[PDB]
């Protein structure tokens, strides 16, 4: 409440802000979440380079100590990498939904210009908005009230720099929540496992492959090959392919890896026995070998259907199918063990874990650091009964998040 507290409160958030922020820079730069840290840390340092200044306001009760004409460009200065601030944590919650929610999607679609692409829409579209705003509409700064007719203006501001940014965090935030519950299918394991290509290729045992490890011919002529392919889509392709067309194939396989185990004797009790995930590296087995291949590991089957994880892990790793493909067969026999996604880097529940937590915290630092502000500042344009505090409160919050905000990132 009185203004040594106020000054003092912006004094700690520029000593602790400065150090913690540089830290982040250089954690960033040791993946679009680097990206949105790296611009989170630089607006940040331009956040504290300006609290001095509000400091010292601060002091004398919110006497402008500059020439007037100077208020509304640090006015900018001020409230710029403030709002932006608010948008990278909005850009990278973003991000940590969408790798938790779509890994695999997201990854195909990812490039890393995007990342700086929206960063740069962020910059460009904040400073337009408060250049234009504080610059038509502006010895007192930003302690003083706004006169009712800058109302549809400052409304703007926080209406679309501040409430949109959060609503959307808050979606990302739900739909992190709902990843984690989620968790992972037999779809992206496989796609994962297989991989992407649309031209022909060899698989590890030197058959004609396309798509997502869909097996076109066991047969060593090419020809014969891109005949079994024009069969499989109804059309003349020359050795290539669509995504879409891939996409197609591959659920019909897995369609064939379940049904090819449905009507097996010896893989069947097995299949019944298993919750999804086990389930899931069963049918990644008979996706690579065929029901016959796989019906043939006696051993291991019957230790799976004890529920002996161990003992199956342990007899799966004898066979040829754990030489030939070290790295695909260990992750599958995780998944038997565990019952978890753990082997697949990203599907792992942890990485969905710190997702929620990231989008968590920036929802929570949105709400606490640059929400009361934008929350008291469109309550005086209605309620002119409202106090001074309300405001003063908000301004001090929202100079805290260069603390908050390099936080939330984990650098
Ligand atoms: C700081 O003030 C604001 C104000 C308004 C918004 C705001 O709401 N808008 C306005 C609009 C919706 C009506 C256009 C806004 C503005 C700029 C850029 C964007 C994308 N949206 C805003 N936002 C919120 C959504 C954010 C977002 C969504 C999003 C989706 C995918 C991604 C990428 C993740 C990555 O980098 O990998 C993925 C690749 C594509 C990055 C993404 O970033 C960007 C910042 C920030």
């Amino acid at each position: 409440l009185p203004p040594q507290l106020s000054f003092g409160l912006y004094v700690a958030a520029f000593a602790l802000g400065f150090p913690l922020n540089v830290l982040a820079i250089r954690g960033a730069t040791a993946t679009p979440s680097a990206v949105y840290a790296l611009n989170l840390g630089c607006s940040d340092l331009l956040l504290t380079v300006s609290l001095p200044l509000k400091a010292v306001e601060a002091l004398a009760s919110g006497a402008w100590p500059l020439p007037a004409s100077l208020c509304p460009v640090f006015a900018v200065a001020h409230f710029a990498p403030l709002y932006a601030g608010g948008g990278f944590l909005a850009a990278l919650s973003a991000a940590r939904y969408l790798g938790a929610a779509f890994p695999l999607g997201y990854q195909a679609f990812r490039r890393p210009c995007y990342s700086w692409g929206v960063c740069a829409a962020i910059w460009a579209l904040v400073l337009c908005h408060l250049g234009l705003v504080f610059g038509l509409e502006a010895p007192v700064c930003l302690e003083a009230w706004d006169p009712a007719s800058a109302g549809p203006a400052r409304f703007s501001l926080s209406l679309l720099l501040f409430f949109l940014p959060l609503a959307i965090t808050a979606f990302c935030f739900v739909g992190c929540l709902r990843a984690l519950a989620r968790g992972s299918n037999i779809f992206e394991m496989l796609r994962i496992d297989e991989g992407l290509r649309l031209k022909i290729y060899k698989d590890t045992e030197g058959y004609y492959t396309i798509g997502i490890g869909h097996l076109l011919t066991k047969s060593p002529s090419l020809n014969a090959a891109k005949s079994e392919l024009d069969k499989a889509i109804g059309r003349n392709t020359n050795g290539v392919i669509t995504k879409d067309e891939a996409e197609k194939l591959f659920n019909q396989d897995v369609d064939a890896a379940v049904r090819g185990i449905l009507r097996n004797a010896k893989l069947k009790p097995v299949y019944d026995s298993l919750d999804a995930v086990r389930r899931a590296a069963l049918i990644n087995m008979v996706f690579q070998m065929g029901e016959t291949g796989v019906a043939g590991f006696t051993n291991s089957l019957r230790m799976l259907q004890q529920k002996r994880w161990d003992e199956a892990a342990v007899n799966l790793a004898k066979s040829r199918w754990y030489n030939q493909t070290p790295n695909r067969a260990k992750r599958v026999i995780t998944t038997f063990r565990t019952g978890t996604w753990d082997a697949y880097g990203s599907l792992t529940h942890r990485r969905k874990l710190r997702a929620a937590w990231v989008a968590g915290g920036a929802l929570l630092t949105l709400l606490l650091c640059v929400g009361p502000y934008n929350a008291s500042n469109v309550a005086s344009f209605l309620y002119p009964n409202l106090g001074g505090s309300w405001r003063k409160l908000g301004l001090i919050t929202g100079a805290w998040s260069v603390v908050l905000n390099p936080l939330v990132t984990g650098y």
